[PDB]
């Protein structure tokens, strides 16, 4: 199936202090998981980049691509401290 | 893949009283139907315990995961009388 | 696993005129690309006929079931001249 | 990915019989179950049709594509009579 | 699709020694890695339990259900020592 | 999931010839496409290279990798001449 391209990416990362649910709402799919919603969030770096619709391929460094939700899931729960994430934004 | 984890599910019941479209617009994924519209729906049950994002698991006893969305469209389609789901809210 | 029905499907033709982001924003399902946004269009074929959540199953002929991401993305990317997309509304 | 074949199929008919096991050793995949391995001399149908390698597509009527194997499994230990398959024979 | 079987495990427990490869060659699935091929006499336990075509679906504690082969096969890879697996033998 | 592989890959060149089949029995996976089984002495870089288990994972410039079978399949069948194959040997 010939044509086949990156989906470039884009970096977001944070500080997890304690008492804040990242406010992702997440879907998850092959590539990664779907932000649902984005309560406006609390970091710059969500706030100022993150749409509903964009999908987070990269969590402090595990690629989520083929990952069952259950583990992305679990990833992002355990959360604490410097949070980085890989994102794209599907819009052809 | 080390971490891994439940996706706490709850419960929607409600009765498929004919003249109704459950109002639930799906999107599938690998662990059930992803709610992408919810139209004020019409059972106290959607309308209190429901939200867009939100991912149907189980659809009168039968486990939505893995199963082709051809499938799953057509439990939906056939509900009639008691219906039953399991859901479960991504929001790590 | 019995039941096992259509997804009936309608078609939205439009032309691929320079200067325009089809303004689709895509999510990656096995039936095809769900569609996260839709920027009031600009044809009428998608201001008319796509709405949030509706899935793209065909594209300019190529069936996007099963393919990767990576693969359905650069085919709407190198959309040029007349677009034709066979699309489902997922609303039991 | 413009190559997409439909799969030649055949059909594979017999009749099981108590203490005499199909003798299929089943492998999950997208379109259907490979035959990972078989034992030759339980059944002449399968004798003379089937091969390590084939896919078998469907059962008794059931389409195998995108069925967990919890499902498809199931149906395959379920018939305690007639046996009706649709098998591909993947050899390019 | 209602049946729905939940499948029958055994456990396989050895322990590797440098210079003898498990002689296992692996095929990735949905439920885990079907043995593709196996090389007879290298561990007593596996010439004792495991046959071509049955499929691990735990390894040293992680579920394979689900995950990249990348993933699995990894973790095949960095066991040096005890190796305790669990595994079901697809033959309905 | 943390440990994740890069694997490693083999080429395999030949030129196919009328009359003469690649004699491979293909299983699709998600990284590829299994030899569920091989004819030996139809090709002398098949039976100098490949071995039953093998997983192809690049045909003729295209990744296999998430390719819907179909389409996997066509791109083997369409191959009348030059064959470049890159191939990975899954036994960990």
């Amino acid at each position: 199936g010939i044509p086949r391209n990156s989906l470039e990416k884009f970096n977001v990362d944070l500080m997890k202090k304690a008492g804040k649910e990242l406010g992702l709402s997440l879907s998850p799919n092959e590539i990664g998981c779907t932000i649902a919603d984005l309560i406006q969030g609390q970091y710059p770096e969500i706030d100022s980049k993150l749409q509903r619709g964009d999908i987070i391929t990269k969590f402090n460094g595990d690629a989520l691509e083929g990952l069952p939700f259950q583990v992305s899931y679990a990833l992002f729960k355990g959360a604490n401290g410097k949070v980085s994430m890989e994102v794209t934004r599907p819009k052809p």
